[PDB]
């Protein structure tokens, strides 16, 4: 069976309150801007797995990840359905950020807020336009 | 090996005098079960309380997620909570009886001391809460 899949993301922040995007380009050559994250593994809280996945990624240490929103969605092209839980945490060592899944990520960058990518994930997106079970605002 | 966490809805379903329904499961239960591919929360919650109970809702409001690892049964759920009341709670009947024993209804302050996990997570705020139940 095809079930929902649980994904975490997160916004990782670092001293001015930047949020770090990866940038993903797809086989049709389209961009596209996602946070950190992927899958809850068996067994993690939602806290332990941010934590890990944002090391794992990018090499940065966050601290406290604080719980801001759900969403649901179904991936149409992928035939996939994803409830993401995002979480938001500061950075310990901005300075250490690597790219370390250079072949799933073309590189990361820090994004002033009110000046994010257009061509973002889909939960993101719906994140960014509240179209989501919002706790938390971002700021 | 793969053992991946999986999605359940429970609905805390509420009659005119504000109580939730909980019936034994097979502990005390709400109505609720997997979410299925392609469905909104409050389109799963919709169709488990009819399907379940006989009872039709609208307007599911979410109100919590709880994460539940069942060490027993080597299960991990997520849990996403939603709230609503039924509009014809005299039409009351436990469609599937080989999942439920019965339906009750109780009172917030009077529910059984034995609570399915995610449920008693949900009453003792060992979660993450959207909005109150009541």
């Amino acid at each position: 069976i095809n079930h929902p899949r649980i994904g975490i993301g997160i916004l990782i922040f670092n001293n001015r309150n930047e949020i770090l995007l990866g940038k993903r380009i797809s086989s049709h050559g389209e961009s596209s801007y996602a946070p950190a994250g992927g899958h809850l593994e068996f067994g993690e809280t939602f806290e332990e797995c941010a934590i890990r996945e944002v090391l794992e990624e990018t090499n940065l240490i966050i601290e406290n990840p604080q719980f801001i929103a759900v969403t649901n969605d179904i991936f149409e092209k992928e035939q996939k359905h994803y409830v993401s839980i995002f979480l938001k945490a500061h950075c310990l060592n901005e300075h250490e950020l690597q790219n370390l899944e250079p072949h799933k990520v073309e590189n990361w960058q820090w994004f002033a807020l009110d000046n994010l990518p257009s061509n973002l994930f889909l939960p993101l997106k719906r994140l960014i336009e509240k179209k989501c079970y919002l706790y938390k605002e971002i700021i």
